């Protein structure tokens, strides 16, 4: 299989769209910032444009686990170096062992060391950190906190080789060892830092110290018990600040020079106002008395962001109660860079959209600018450039600081022959009409939905669409190409909605196959539903693109045709089929042309409504299959798949109905898990849209 050069980019959703559990500033170089994602890789900040650059897109589908970024560390001695601890699950959802990724060009290129254990980039407690730390006196040395009782690990050769710190007392009882803080003043440059603090997720004993360069460890005397330490920050005056959660929360400061512990919780832990962890912790590098903490999670009315200018003695919240319903905001939020963030919904007070956020497990003050601050949420990164205005009684001007991040899990995609070039169904954000591929949409389809799981349009009436979702009734229809949506009075039988949807070519019937439920048809736009005869749970249903009477289904190793608009299905008795399929899809303009994406079972085609199929011999793996405009002079639409051809993983195009294939991605453009949706563009030759699981929507075009 040969390759053809492509130009790859994200379709813009804007503002990230997911949870980025950590932000890491470099201690010595101004404007050097990194951000880590849970499913979503890592990014470096470009300060010239206020954008983030993705760093791990070279990982192919067999290394999707390495988009789970447990920790990121940036070298203070040599800011060119950056390390990632990578691995998404500590269980068997993915087979990969965890890895330490190492770069000397700030994440443009990477080497890795495979570890004898797994990371949990997408596991509970992921915003606790940073687990990975570089010695600021001797950058040869790195420490790593681990999950699952593996404890504290160390490298003394710039992260190339790793061993367990056997003398470390407590791996946790498993969220594990959660952060490593060096005390730079304990040694002089060139020498191993002698004093190291370590935070461990154990309510009974959480804070540990070595004073001999990691040879022996003792628990810090006088420490609080009962909660878990989310972050530790050693300020320039010798105060170690630590945030705690379980909810309930505390904030403490430990005097490293005297040994004294002082409780500095903004809201007293014996107060019943205290009903959340404090999680995010920021200390101003230029003034060790300036600190900030965040709640996780108050939920109502919004989260708390507390600021102290006197080392925690006194705090002010970023909002205050007034004449209830009613709150005094010492902030604004500007969401011009990702306008979907207000959910297109005005709230009744004291709630206000857009919110400060939720899942605020990390907050950072720029070590070179007291006015710059950033924090994470379950949907975006926010930040400001006028932070100290708050101290003078002005408003913190918060804005989206996640431009360039695309972290959505994309569940389905269509490229209609009329209207917008793309319409999406995504996790968490439902999905969007993409009027313009490089313009972020203003609002998702249906604000009351949580995830859009399936979408289709009537091929001959492309302004008609159906969207299925989790959350209100969980199917929506549109007659204006997704600009406006409406819900029916009734749903197909279901437990959690979701699943998939197939729309008749003539817009006269819709088959909803909800998650863990049977296909059901409506000729009513959802007024009434009928379970499709002869099908059931797990059936893979697709509509014919020419004939509105014809629908297709793969179900329990058999293929089925419907010729009455999806009311009844008949086993076609196809002599040769795969054992299972992931996706099936019919061809626009070609009646009875049905393609089967059977993962490792390959790619199959029929041209007779699924009575006979042919397995294409030149394709090993096809996870998904889609179509776009025919190549000039060709009489079949271009076919796009993800999977494997001739021991090469990637994305492939065929301009001759599957007779020959070229690879359209490369080694630098993997994008991880790509087995949910693919489509070409019926109006633009060579263009392909691909759903990823944590890198949003990607599209490619032939390069010049």
């Amino acid at each position: 299989v040969t390759s053809v050069p492509y130009k790859w980019d994200n379709v813009v959703i804007g503002g990230g769209g997911g949870f980025m559990p950590g932000i890491v500033f470099n201690e010595t170089e101004k404007d050097l910032i990194y951000a880590r994602a849970d499913i979503g890789g890592a990014y470096r900040w470009d300060p010239s444009t206020e954008t983030w650059i993705p760093l791990l897109d070279h990982f192919q589908m067999d290394e999707y686990s390495y988009y789970g970024v447990e920790s990121i560390a940036t070298d203070p001695v040599d800011p060119n170096r950056v390390y990632i601890v990578a691995g998404m699950y500590t269980n068997d959802w993915l087979p990969n062992m965890g890895a330490i990724l190492r770069s000397t060009d700030r994440g443009e290129t990477w080497e890795k060391t495979i570890l004898p254990f797994k990371m949990g980039g997408n596991m509970p407690g992921r915003s606790m950190g940073e687990r990975l730390a570089i010695d600021p006196n001797d950058n040869r040395i790195l420490y790593l906190g681990t999950r699952c009782g593996n404890g504290l690990w160390r490298s003394t050769d710039y992260g190339v080789t790793w061993s367990k710190v056997e003398s470390f007392p407590n791996p946790g009882t498993i969220i594990g060892v959660v952060w490593v803080v060096f005390d730079k003043s304990s040694s002089t440059p060139g020498n191993p830092t002698k004093t190291i603090y370590v935070g461990v997720a154990d309510k009974n004993e959480s804070i540990y110290r070595s004073t001999d360069g990691g040879v022996t460890w003792k628990a810090v005397p006088g420490q609080p018990k009962g909660l878990l330490p989310h972050h530790g920050v050693l300020a320039s005056n010798g105060m170690l600040y630590i945030t705690y959660g379980d909810g309930k929360g505390q904030v403490w400061k430990f005097n490293t020079r005297t040994g004294e512990w002082i409780d500095i919780t903004p809201i007293p832990y014996s107060s019943s106002d205290n009903r959340f962890c404090f999680a995010g912790l920021a200390v101003d590098r230029q003034n060790p008395d300036i600190i900030m903490v965040t709640s996780m999670n108050a939920w109502w009315p919004d989260e708390y962001i507390f600021r102290s200018t006197d080392g925690g003695a006194t705090w002010k919240n970023i909002w205050e109660w007034g004449m209830y319903p009613e709150r005094i905001l010492h902030y604004e939020i500007d969401i011009s860079a990702a306008p979907w963030l207000d959910w297109g919904t005005e709230k009744q007070l004291p709630e206000i959209n857009p919110k400060l956020g939720w899942m605020i497990g990390d907050i950072e003050i720029d070590p070179f600018n007291s006015d710059r601050m950033m924090y994470v949420t379950g949907a975006t990164i926010y930040g400001c450039d006028n932070l100290t205005d708050w101290d003078r009684g002005g408003k913190v001007k918060i804005e989206v600081k996640a431009t360039g991040i695309e972290e959505c899990a994309v569940l389905d995609l269509v490229s209609p022959p009329e209207g917008a070039p793309l319409v999406s169904a995504v996790g968490d954000l439902v999905g969007f009409v993409h009027d313009d591929l490089k313009v972020g949409p203003k609002k998702m389809h249906v604000p009351s939905y949580s995830s859009g799981t399936g979408i289709d349009y009537a091929e001959l009436v492309p302004n008609f669409m159906a969207l299925v979702a989790k959350a209100v009734k969980k199917i929506s229809f549109s007659y204006d190409g997704g600009r406006n949506w409406f819900q029916p009075p009734n749903e197909a039988p279901n437990s959690v909605g979701g699943g998939s949807v197939a729309v008749a070519a003539d817009a006269k019937s819709v088959i909803w196959t909800p998650e863990n439920a049977s296909p059901a048809v409506t000729t009513d736009n959802g007024n009434s539903w009928k379970v499709c005869t002869n099908l059931g749970m797990g059936a893979v249903v697709a509509s014919d693109r020419v004939n509105g009477k014809k629908f297709y289904a793969f179900y329990n190793g058999k293929f089925y045709i419907s010729t009455d608009g999806g009311l009844t299905f008949t086993d076609t008795k196809a002599p040769q089929l795969p054992k299972s399929v992931n996706k099936i899809k019919a061809v626009p303009g070609k009646e009875g042309h049905v393609w089967l994406a059977a993962r490792e079972g390959g790619l199959w085609r029929s041209t007779d409504g699924g009575y006979t199929f042919e397995k294409l011999s030149n394709v090993d793996t096809a996870h998904v299959v889609g179509f776009g405009k025919a190549a000039p002079g060709q009489d079949y639409m271009a076919i796009y798949i993800t999977g494997k051809i001739d021991n090469v993983l990637g994305f492939f195009r065929s301009d001759d109905a599957g007779k020959t294939w070229v690879r359209i991605n490369d080694d630098e453009h993997g994008y991880g898990a790509v087995d949910t949706a693919i489509t070409g563009d019926p109006r633009v030759y060579g263009r392909v849209y691909i759903a990823t699981n944590g890198r949003g929507i990607v599209y490619g075009e032939p390069a010049s």
